[PDB]
């Protein structure tokens, strides 16, 4: 399931939903008190949420006769909540854009939730601000893929997301690009990012020192680069900082015996995949310094070049072997790794983004480290195994859980309008 917390937060609106918006569905008229009876209901299961979370948080912070949060009780897969969640709020803000209580036939969705819990966790930051005190957004990471391009995309420069990014940089909010896109090479990414780093160069109303608060963790964990700008020349981009002055204490302490062997074994199963699924000799199996992958090709025919793709239940069946047998492998389980499906292809990277985002925490302010409650991951892979690239970014930071670019904007202009 791609969130228990999430599909439990559904089952409980069901019984609300059945006995007063169902109940409803043959209605005359009289359709308005019907919505607001319903609205009532769903609002105060938040409210009762939302609770439970404080409670949990609480839990947390010290460590009940079965030694776990209440919460965790009734959600064992929960995760870290790093901030509270005003999802009583967020919940009425959504229902008067979505009209989620005005329906009769169709129960409160899963991305109903989703866009819920997104909406509370931005709402928090938000409140923070007006808050003498506040505990503030101090770092915010986004996926490349699907969060700020398309699939496999490039941010060219009428990318509607470049001016929040500005933003975000100009209000002294350090903002890292945490992608498993994994160069040793400053140059590919300058050409992926272009419009972005075009846009920030050109920049009047920003500093170079907030500039250069943009930097990119790629691999997901392996290579870090920072915006630079030496006006000696029309020079500008990005600069690779060595792995030393970065990396973590526990990944210094991994074995690069167990890196290679991981990657080692992981290479032969996908070489072991690709001939048992008899996949087409156009897919290409890709090893790296720090990853090895399976991608799509193309062919030749119409007179047309054509793309050569995984079926979905390669993917996954290709997907689920690498982690199951990487997970079963003491190498690997010496070191860490993540496997994910990223829509047409599947990739082993060491490390992780939570390895990511705890490293660029530190990076930004080593005497100070940002923290948890102070972070906020944007991505779109936050299943817990498959399209699983960002989840365990939930270790590290709060999170925003988005479908598409598009997603990503609406959420920063909210985060960053004046209300
Ligand atoms: O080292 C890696 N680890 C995991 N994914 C990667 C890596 N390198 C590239 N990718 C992703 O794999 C796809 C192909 O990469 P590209 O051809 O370099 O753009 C894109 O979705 C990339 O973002
Ligand atoms: O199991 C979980 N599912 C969804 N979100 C979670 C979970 N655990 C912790 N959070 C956090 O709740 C906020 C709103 O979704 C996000 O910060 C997310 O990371
Ligand atoms: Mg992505
Ligand atoms: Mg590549």
């Amino acid at each position: 399931r791609k969130d228990e917390f999430i599909d439990w937060v559904k089952g409980l609106l069901a019984s609300p939903f059945v006995l007063h918006a169902v109940s409803h569905e043959g209605d005359y008229n009289d359709d308005l008190a019907t919505t607001q009876r319903v609205r009532s209901q769903y609002a105060d299961i938040f409210k009762d949420i939302e609770g439970l979370i404080k409670d949990k948080i609480e839990f947390d912070s010290r460590n009940n006769i079965l030694g776990q949060s209440r919460l965790n009780l009734l959600v064992p897969s929960i995760g870290t909540f790093f901030t509270e969640l005003p999802l009583e709020q967020a919940f009425l803000w959504e229902d008067s854009q979505r009209a989620i209580s005005a329906r009769r036939m169709v129960a409160p969705s899963f991305n109903d939730i989703r866009h819920i819990l997104n909406t509370a966790q931005i709402f928090h930051f938000k409140k923070q601000e007006n808050l003498h005190n506040g505990k503030v957004l101090r770092l915010v990471t986004f996926a490349g893929d699907v969060t700020l391009y398309e699939d496999g995309g490039s941010l060219v420069y009428t990318n509607p997301v470049i001016p929040y990014i500005l933003k975000l940089l100009r209000c002294g909010i350090n903002v890292g690009i945490v992608t498993a896109a994994g160069y040793d090479e400053a140059g590919t990414y300058e050409n992926r990012l272009k419009g972005l780093i075009v846009a920030l160069h050109d920049s009047t109303d920003i500093p170079v020192s907030q500039k250069q608060n943009l930097t990119i963790m790629g691999g997901e964990s392996s290579y870090l680069f920072r915006y630079y700008e030496d006006p000696e020349e029309d020079n500008f981009g990005f600069r690779q900082i060595d792995k030393e002055e970065w990396l973590l204490p526990r990944m210094k302490a991994w074995s690069l015996e167990d890196v290679e062997k991981t990657l080692d074994f992981a290479e032969r199963t996908l070489n072991r995949l690709r001939k048992r699924l008899n996949l087409p000799s156009e897919i290409s199996i890709i090893r790296k310094v720090r990853a090895v992958g399976i991608v799509p090709g193309e062919r030749y025919d119409s007179k047309r070049q054509v793309p050569v793709k995984l079926d979905r239940e390669q993917l996954e069946e290709i997907v689920l072997t690498l982690q199951n047998t990487l997970e079963s492998f003491a190498p690997s389980r010496r070191i860490q790794f993540s496997c994910f499906d990223g829509g047409s292809d599947v990739w082993c990277d060491i490390g992780g983004k939570d390895l990511g985002v705890r490293s660029l925490q530190q990076f930004y302010n080593p005497e100070s480290p940002i923290q948890p409650s102070e972070t906020l991951h944007v991505g779109d892979q936050f299943a817990p195994v498959g399209s699983a690239n960002d989840f365990k970014a939930r270790l590290a930071g709060c999170t925003l859980w988005i479908a598409s670019p598009q997603e990503t904007v609406n959420y920063l202009h909210r985060l960053l309008e004046t209300d």
